[PDB]
């Protein structure tokens, strides 16, 4: 088996792009059926307001200390880059929301085996559909759309059941020195930082598989100690 651990935030447009590029890599990888993907929570800003009412362009200009004109250029760059992955972003509608609860929903979804579908739904909701992913009504609806028990999912969020697990995900990311997303860990050994090309993630997948299935030695030929 091949384990891939990915840290990601719903609020990061490169994460959605990265998910597509990784999916492109996976499709080209002969041993794709032996890959287990595990999504991990990451928050760009764990202390963000529940909902910041300012335009994404402005939040970006403030956070990164540049002009509104440059912040827009960056938005325009990300939008066109995403389009090449089949993603139609709508940054003008983005709700700058705290993503803690949304990550919790992903953890709930994963216990039902629907982690990736939930992650996908939420990325779309944030990046394209102008939805507020800190809002419980919205989160419950999205869960229903994924095919989850909407009542159970909402109950889980109100209880904060997966709150601890999200914090541990983030703690683990911090302990690994992961300070930006998306971040890929392959074979619990190799790291790939950022939304890298499919070729790069395929080469990582390929390199890891090779290490786990190296070419069989030719044996030649008074004892040994063997582990039982």
């Amino acid at each position: 088996k091949i384990r891939v651990d990915i840290w990601s935030d719903i609020a990061c447009p490169w994460c959605y792009i990265g998910k597509r590029r990784f999916e492109s890599a996976l499709g080209q990888f002969p041993q794709r059926d032996q890959v287990e993907v595990v999504w991990h929570s990451f928050e760009l800003d764990p202390s963000a307001r529940p909902l910041n009412p300012i335009a994404m362009r402005d939040g970006l200009a403030m956070k990164y200390s540049i002009s509104p004109a440059q912040a827009q250029g960056s938005l325009d760059h990300m939008t066109q880059t995403a389009a090449q992955e089949g993603l139609e972003y709508h940054f003008d509608r983005v709700k700058l929301a705290n993503t803690f609860l949304a990550h919790q929903l992903i953890h709930y979804a994963a216990e039902q085996g629907q982690g990736d579908a939930m992650k996908e739904r939420l990325l779309r909701a944030y990046m394209s559909e102008g939805q507020n992913v800190n809002d419980l009504d919205t989160l419950q609806k999205l869960a229903a759309e994924v095919g989850l028990d909407a009542g159970a999912a909402r109950a889980a969020l109100e209880a904060g059941t997966y709150a601890q697990a999200v914090r541990y995900d983030e703690a683990q990311a911090q302990q690994l020195g992961i300070t930006g997303v998306p971040f890929f860990v392959l074979g619990g050994k190799y790291g790939v930082s950022g939304a890298q090309a499919p070729e790069t993630l395929l080469g990582a997948l390929s390199q890891v598989w090779a290490e786990q299935h190296p070419a069989p030695l030719t044996m030649l030929g008074d004892g040994q100690c063997a582990v039982p």
